[PDB]
């Protein structure tokens, strides 16, 4: 199936900047969530999980149809906790009922990255809601207890190469694992609602110990109180991933640029943009607008 982007009728960059801004203002206001981490990280994860069901082989899943709104997908065990991001976005959608669900979930992620002082992420509109029966089955999102070979093979289905995978994984600077959600517990670093390359620095520089958490799962833990999932740790066990980790640990701008590309790509898999579609939008942050 071909999913052609269709601009919400009559809308242009200013309409979407208003949606951006409403997301960004609520991110600022609703600051208590998750022990004052705020909603930035879970919105980034919502954008990723709503996009990461894509299968390049048959164009099933992906961000286009906004299918997370249907119970099979919002109740995917892999999506446990993302209901908080959805609930956050509900008043946004009520204010701007014209935006499609896929456009709102993906825009939430862009807005979160940028408001957390991350790179600009160009964003294109035009996702169109598709019906309940287009919701992908559970099981397309990745397991965390696996090795580098798993990770590499997993991401081939999303058409991501080694550099794109290592870049995307840098989002694990953000937020934390929650035991009751994923069976893993702890943050990956100190700056977990500011977008930086800390994930790579911690992988290389902390003294990690392989421990069992209280759900009986193995994770890597440091004396600073940080953790890495087995799939995170695989990025320094595999020599190809390791090189790239070192690159991003040593060049913040490079990480920003590569993350931006990979994240836009993730959010756009599966969508065909007509030749005469608008160019991608680059939203101004609240700070840049003086808001
Ligand atoms: C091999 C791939 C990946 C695996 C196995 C994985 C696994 C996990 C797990 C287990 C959690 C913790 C969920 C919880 O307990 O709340 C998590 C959190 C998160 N992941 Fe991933 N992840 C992967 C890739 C990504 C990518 C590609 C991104 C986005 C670019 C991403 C962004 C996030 C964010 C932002 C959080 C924190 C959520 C929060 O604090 O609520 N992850 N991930």
């Amino acid at each position: 199936l071909v999913h052609v982007a269709s601009v919400e009728k009559g809308r242009s960059y200013e309409d979407f900047q208003k949606v951006y801004n409403a997301i960004a203002l609520k991110l600022r206001e609703d600051d208590e969530y998750d022990n004052y981490i705020g909603y930035g990280p879970v919105l980034v994860r919502l954008a990723w999980h709503t996009s990461g069901t894509w299968d390049k082989h048959d164009n099933t899943g992906g961000s286009y149809g906004g299918t997370y709104r249907f119970k099979k997908e919002f109740n995917d065990p892999s999506n446990a906790g993302l209901q908080n991001g959805f609930k956050f976005l509900e008043p946004i959608h009520k204010e701007f009922p014209w935006i499609s669900s896929g456009d709102l979930f993906s825009l939430g992620g862009v807005t979160a990255v940028q408001e957390m002082q991350g790179p600009k992420i160009p964003w294109r509109c035009g996702r169109v809601d598709t019906p309940e029966d287009t919701t992908p089955d559970n099981g397309r999102l990745p397991d965390a207890d696996k090795d580098a070979d798993y990770v590499r093979t997993f991401f081939q289905r999303l058409n991501m190469n080694d550099r794109e995978v290592v870049a995307l994984m840098g989002a694990h600077a953000l937020g934390k694992t929650h035991l009751k959600r994923s069976g893993y517990e702890g943050p990956w670093g100190a700056a977990n609602n500011v977008f930086t390359n800390e994930f790579y620095l911690n992988l290389l520089n902390e003294d990690w110990k392989l421990e069992k958490n209280d759900a009986n799962n193995e994770q890597w833990d440091s004396k600073s109180g940080y953790m890495m999932l087995p799939t995170d740790y695989s990025l320094i066990q595999d020599p190809k991933y390791l090189s790239i980790v070192k690159e991003y640990a040593n060049d913040q701008d490079k990480f920003f640029k590569d993350f931006s590309k990979a994240f836009e790509k993730l959010l756009e898999n599966g969508i065909t943009f007509p030749k005469d579609a608008p160019s991608p939008f680059i939203f101004k942050t609240l700070e840049e607008q003086g808001l």
